[PDB]
C-alpha cells in the first residue's frame, strides 16, 4: 500500500537515527565498520556472519528491516559476535564484551523509551500480512 509504505519509511528513519547514535558513541567505535582484514586476520576464522553498524545502515537503506524486532536481531548479532570473538578473561576481551553489551542495552533502552508499542505492532501486522 501507499500508506503501508509510509509506515515502513517512518520505521527506517527511526532505525537510522537510533543507529547513527550508537555509531557516534566513542564506546562503540569498534562496532562501526567491518573489521579490517589486515588488522585482525583471524576474525573470519571463528565469526561466520560478520555484522556492524555500517552494514546495519545499508540494510535499512536496502529496505531489509520491516520491523524493529528484525533490526534488534542484528544488534543482538553484533553483541553476540563480540562475545564469541572475545571469550577470554583478558582485560582486552572484557573491555570489548562490556562495550558490546552496552551497545545492546543502549539499543533496547532507546527503543523502549522512544518507539511506541503500537507503531511496532502495526509494523508486525503489515509484515505478517
Ligand atoms: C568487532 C570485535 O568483536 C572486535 C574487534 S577487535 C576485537 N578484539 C580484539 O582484537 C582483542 C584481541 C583485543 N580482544 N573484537
Amino acid at each position: 500500500s501507499m500508506q503501508e509504505e509510509d509506515t515502513f519509511r517512518e520505521l527506517r528513519i527511526f532505525l537510522r537515527n537510533v543507529t547513527h547514535r550508537l555509531a557516534i558513541d566513542k564506546r562503540f567505535r569498534v562496532f562501526t565498520k567491518p573489521v579490517d582484514p589486515d588488522e585482525v586476520p583471524d576474525y573470519v576464522t571463528v565469526i561466520k556472519q560478520p555484522m556492524d553498524l555500517s552494514s546495519v545502515i545499508s540494510k535499512i537503506d536496502l529496505h531489509k528491516y520491516l520491523t524493529v524486532k528484525d533490526y534488534l536481531r542484528d544488534i543482538d548479532l553484533i553483541c553476540s559476535n563480540a562475545l564469541e570473538y572475545n571469550p577470554d578473561r583478558d582485560p582486552g576481551d572484557r573491555l570489548i564484551r562490556h562495550r558490546a553489551c552496552a551497545l545492546r542495552d543502549t539499543a533496547y533502552a532507546i527503543i523502549k523509551e522512544e518507539l511506541d508499542e503500537d507503531f511496532e505492532q502495526l509494523c508486525e501486522e503489515i509484515q505478517e500480512s
